[PDB]
């Protein structure tokens, strides 16, 4: 149970927002059908080197439909820390058989976006 | 005992099939010699939306001749849900030197076939 | 907690220093406001004086997470690029090695480095 | 204790050998004085899930000259196992500076030589 790719990095105060039709990282693995899911953002509270609390970058990871933390949403369910993507032709079906990553067994993708979409504003790799 | 390498996934009807000469898996730690083996197919079944049981899109696993659950299957021998692939020059010779994965020690390499690679429908890689 | 960064060894007997404006570690995952921190000099020992490694950490992270920006102190120096904020980098800090492996130090092309230094 | 690099696999019969002056791994954070090592053989015999024992192909690991489980032999020492690579201008002097590699700490570096430099015969990565 962990996201397929690596995580974007929210350096800005804006929260994560694609133009409709992009933002769903490359898997070449992965049918036309495939190409919808959801960020969801993930908050780290650690003790730096000085010994004091500090707020790290919120990390947002991409998740199929029907899958992850929030499998049992449908697709542009309101919900503070979720935003939606989906490719043009994406069927609004639950993608079960590609279901969350098991670490034991596979390593994260390298989450990489087609050319010509740039990383939304506040936010790197 | 896992494979080296990530599944394709059928999302068709049609079972995975390369043409001879084709669907040995991309490998830079490997031999000429080395490039022969066979897919194994594996089916699911789970609990779907509607609280049904249900069969996910099978998966194709490769697997080096001699090696993993058919490793005492000769080149091209006919059994359900196994097929044959090999490159131009690959030896019919086990190859024990390269064997499988275990999980606890190493990741997956995702699943890459040469540019042009024939594909049944619903194939992806 | 360790830097993000391998460490620049010094060969020679110059201490690490970069011309204003240099000097500073390349990390994709990082905005123009974060390119600003110092480098701190740690040196290790039939007896041996091996040569000093210099780590990179972020302005407010760190060993010196407590120095403000151009603190004169032995064993600290200290790197801005152009467009750097001068604010505490808490939101990045430092790695912990169980989490996160060390990112290969590497600076643009054309950075002047002191005699014994190689990146 | 770890090579600060990724190994080089033997798939042939021939041991490792480089031409004099090429051989070590590209390390842009070292000092022209440091391109001095040995490769060492490492070898893993594994039993099979058919129960036969199979012996995995050898791997070379590289260390600097001075490091790593041959620390104690000097730059050409004469052993089974062990090769020898030198950079024209590197020092032959041991590389305590350098030393090992703490997996818990570091990643190994993927091996690299020059572009243009093919692996020796039997050799892949
Ligand atoms: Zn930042
Ligand atoms: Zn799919
Ligand atoms: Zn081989
Ligand atoms: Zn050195």
């Amino acid at each position: 149970t962990a996201s397929w790719f690596t995580a974007l990095t929210q350096h800005g105060k804006e929260d994560l927002k694609f133009p409709r039709g992009q933002g769903v990282p490359i898997n070449t693995n992965s049918s036309p059908d495939d190409q919808i899911g959801y960020y969801r953002r993930a908050t780290r509270r650690i003790r730096g080197g000085d010994g004091k609390m500090k707020d790290l970058s919120p990390r947002w990871y991409f998740y199929y439909l029907g899958t992850g933390p929030e499998a049992g949403l449908p697709y542009g369910a309101n919900k503070d820390g979720i935003i939606w993507v989906a490719t043009e032709g994406a069927l609004n079906t639950p993608k079960d058989h590609i279901g969350t990553r098991n670490p034991a067994n596979n390593a994260a993708i390298v989450l990489q976006l087609p050319q010509g979409t740039t990383l939304p504003k506040g936010f790197y790799a």
